[PDB]
């Protein structure tokens, strides 16, 4: 017939072919490399997203890695000797706005790091999840942990109340947990433990947060800015138009003075030309092209529209460019010309600290990552298998035991690589649908993941407002959860609503969770009550 | 019979009755009386909310009513006059943070004003529904554009790009337009104008609009503040760990200067003491008493909330207290403790001012205004239409041609006493359920209204957390409307995310209306373009 069947029938009758059930499951090879093909065009925008993303959070870069600084900026450190010049040693304040450049340099060199650690971390991941599972699932580092880890737990520019190397040790420790209640079963329980309305709005309130994400000017396209009334009105003034802010001391006439050791931000303010930044249009041209290949199901529309901008962007003498004309530029293209590099974890891989596990904070983070994972990871899973058809009458799908250990473990290794909990994406389901069956799908994912590696230099080059359209697009596909909760049920809907909204407005998931949780807790308050007090037989 | 009966039937059988047409719809008075009372209870939350939104404003007065202040704060103005001492003339920066005590004196004095135009707008609102139209349909400044006239027509104490007298002229001349396409029967047409998807999701917008605002200091119960990073983290923190912030300018050593002439903001950025605020936990507090009320089916859910909220913060010397310990809050309490007041508008009423036709920006509120209404007034009046059960084979209802030029005059006269654009209330829906047929429910409201004035020294000292929690539940009710958006088209879902995401971010009803039809468009152009092509006959 074709040298196509022949190579089929020849692996579906192999050890491999009986080993991964092949031949029992309709699907031998073609299919399984076309699934993961499938599965990894749909997925890979991870390559971008979560690099920038923990990126944004400073990784272990810290101010010792910021370099004094001479008094005037006309002179470079080493000739500042002179009348009246000295060098500033650096405080915290150099993390932040004006970023000091040793520090900046260091989270370039963190944010390749950063691209390495996902790039292996999605390769183990899938590695396991094909060997030991067997099942056509891909695992990546997860978009809403993703972001909790990196604006939330550690902050950016490492300005949260818990360090990265204790964010990767909570990290670290939630996957053994997750591993642990997994293999003897209270996985379901710690599930059902949340309540439903929670648990639904959850995805919502992590979609507007990412979105919320996108919509920023370090973390997206813009369009959102600081205000000093409303706190937040219209973004996209061009970035010679930004401007920062401190906080001053107010009186009685007017005296308003700055406020010595004040945390500095950005470049948050519009001052004029608001809808004019060309960064901001370039990411809105991306967006519209992800959305019109999502309405086309074209796989892989992440992938076009961060390649459409990133590619627009690396020219170097326009105001959409990657490569500012600055010192930083410069060497951000000078690794860019190198098409290829095989980068080494120098400063992210075993960066674990277990200092801060008694701090209040690294247990918020650690139950936040926990109950994030568990819920996802079991949303997730049993979509897949309805989608696969593996779910039998009393609801398991065989590898499902095996599958909630190899996410676990994923987890555990992803945070010895140093990048937040990794778990499996819905993204998998294309793959799915182009019938996959078998690891030998994750297996290829992990070897495309593998291709990945080798062009972290092409993928450092990858501005925020590429990260950008992707947030919002994800959020908009995660906003489709609203639709099941019982809007006209204020018990439902309004513990529900608090969750959807605390997650973006206090641009924390831990928050929108907590606050969804103890508005439910306090709406049934009364009804628990009543049942309780019919149970003793107080009432009737 | 009873003495109660003899009344019905005396009235029902009275030339008023036949009027009324009590007989022909199966209720004669006493029914219309508990569904007015039943109407007005789950609606007189307006007399608090739309007033204290309003007033945020600014009204009427500028920079003009601003005191002189001396040099130091120590010396009252009268005694400045020393050595190295002079009164300092009041610019733009008198009207926000530190706000001059003159201009303080506005806000009180128009909060009163505000307080009775809100009434006087309901009230003749429901006179003329009531006999104009003869339906069971109460009018009050609506929800959906008290904050959009304030906090960004206006803006907060008017910071916007329309000044208050301004945006009335836009509100009079939306009324008069509305009037008009619906006296034209072209109402409809303009309806269908906006996308599907779009105008079901600004209903979710402005409800995400509404619960931030219910989120603000000077808007709510706090809990979200300033943040430097991320530009919004978790407030509620005591007014006295708050601080304020201005415009910065930045350079290569660290050397931040305060910005002459920067817009410094309020008290939203928390040093401390997050979630230790007593103001926002007695919000809470309103928040579970009116979410249980709403629960239980409680009538007048919204005013046991506003009122023990507003009861407990009447006490003097707490820290809860709406009365501070200063000469403003001397005032306050001392116009509080008369209990009756007939408040006079005089600085709202006829403050109309067509200066600013010509800009842009007024026709961008205007068309909101229009938009804004009429998807409101079309989906509002019809959706009682059902539950009384005046729809026809047709679709419609008989007096709804009287009911859109009621709600439409109601407009224009609303802007000539100074509120934003009224609009029939879902909240009439209470009153048909207990049986309200005719237009004496409608009196029946306005006849509340009525004795709601002489209440405006109860009613202007009602505090920023009293407001609160009302604000974020009226954001629940709206967010059910996100179950009729196709989430799972993009086509559909990306222009309804949108819609409902620039909202409260952007912080602007406007700009998510724009948004969201500016996505639906374009990413129905491909759509558009391919059956334009067909019509053309270029494809098949
Ligand atoms: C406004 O009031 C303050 C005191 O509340 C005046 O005092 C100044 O305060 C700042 C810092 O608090 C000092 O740097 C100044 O040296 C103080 N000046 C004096 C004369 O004491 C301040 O002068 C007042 N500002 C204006 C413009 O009148
Ligand atoms: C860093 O460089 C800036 C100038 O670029 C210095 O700014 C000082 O403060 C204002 C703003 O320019 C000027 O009026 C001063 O003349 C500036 N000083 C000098 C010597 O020019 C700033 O001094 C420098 N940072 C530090 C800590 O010295
Ligand atoms: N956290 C996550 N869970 C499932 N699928 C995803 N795709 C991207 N992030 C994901
Ligand atoms: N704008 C509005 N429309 C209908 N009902 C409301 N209730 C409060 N505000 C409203």
């Amino acid at each position: 017939p074709k040298l196509l069947n022949r190579l089929n029938t020849y692996v579906g009758s192999s050890r491999v072919g009986k080993r991964f059930k092949l031949a029992e499951r309709n699907s031998t090879f073609t299919t399984e490399l076309r699934a993961g093909t499938a599965t990894f065009l749909t997925m890979a925008y991870i390559l971008a997203v979560n690099a920038s993303i923990l990126s944004d959070s400073g990784g272990t870069c810290s101010v010792s890695d910021c370099i004094p600084l001479c008094s005037n900026p006309a002179i470079e450190p080493s000739q500042c000797t002179g009348p009246g010049l000295r060098l500033i040693q650096p405080d915290v304040s150099c993390k932040f706005n004006p970023v000091n450049p040793g520090y900046a340099a260091c989270v370039e060199e963190i944010r390749k790091d950063l691209i390495v650690a996902t790039v292996a971390a999605s390769l183990i991941g899938c590695v396991i999840m094909g060997l030991m599972a067997n099942l056509p699932l891909a695992l990546a580092p997860g978009m809403g942990t993703n972001a909790y880890f990196a604006y939330t737990v550690v902050g950016f520019h490492g300005s949260g109340s818990i360090s990265y190397r204790t964010a990767l040790a909570a990290v670290f420790i939630e996957g053994l947990i997750f591993l642990f209640i997994s293999a003897i079963g209270f996985r379901a329980k710690l599930a059902k433990l949340v309540p439903k309305p929670v648990r639904i709005s959850s995805s919502a309130g992590i979609g507007l947060f990412l979105a919320f994400i996108g919509l920023q000017n370090n973390q997206g396209i813009g369009l959102v800015g600081y205000s000093p009334s409303t706190l937040v009105t219209l973004a996209a003034c061009p970035a010679s138009s930004r401007i920062s802010l401190a906080p001053v001391i107010t009186s009685a006439n007017g005296t308003v003075s700055l406020l010595a050791g004040g945390s500095v931000s950005g470049d948050i303010m519009c001052i004029h030309g608001r809808m004019e930044s060309p960064t901001f249009w370039l990411g809105i041209v991306g967006f519209v092209i992800i959305a019109y290949c999502l309405v086309k199901n074209v796989k892989g529309a992440m992938i076009y529209g961060i390649v459409f901008v990133t590619a627009v962007s690396w020219f170097r003498n326009t105001e959409v460019t990657a490569f500012p004309n600055t010192s930083a530029g410069d060497a951000a293209h000078d690794y860019f010309k190198k098409i290829v590099d095989v980068h080494v974890i120098k400063h992210t891989a075993g960066a674990l600290s277990f200092s801060g596990i008694n701090k209040g904070h690294f247990w918020e983070a650690l139950v936040t990552f926990l109950y994030v994972d568990i819920l996802d990871t079991t949303g997730t899973l049993y979509s897949m298998a309805r989608f696969a058809g593996f779910v039998d009458e009393k609801g398991d799908f065989a590898g499902q035991y095996f599958a909630f250990m190899s996410d676990a473990s994923a987890i555990v290794i992803g945070s010895l690589l140093g990048t937040s909990p990794v778990t499996v994406f819905i993204e998998s389901s294309t793959g799915i649908r182009e019938g996959g069956r078998t690891g030998l799908t994750a297996i290829t994912v992990a070897v495309y993941f593998l291709l990945a590696m080798f062009f972290t230099p092409l993928l450092a080059s990858i501005p925020a407002w590429a990260v950008g359209p992707p947030l919002i697009l994800v959020g908009v596909m995660m906003m489709k959860s609203v639709t099941e909760i019982d809007w006209e049920d204020m018990r439902e809907a309004i513990p529900a609503f608090v969750t959807m909204i605390l997650m973006p407005l206090t641009y924390s998931v831990a928050y929108g969770l907590i606050g969804g949780i103890g508005s439910y807790v306090v709406l049934h308050l009364w009804d628990w009550g009543e049942e309780g007090l019919v149970k003793l037989g107080f009432l009737k």
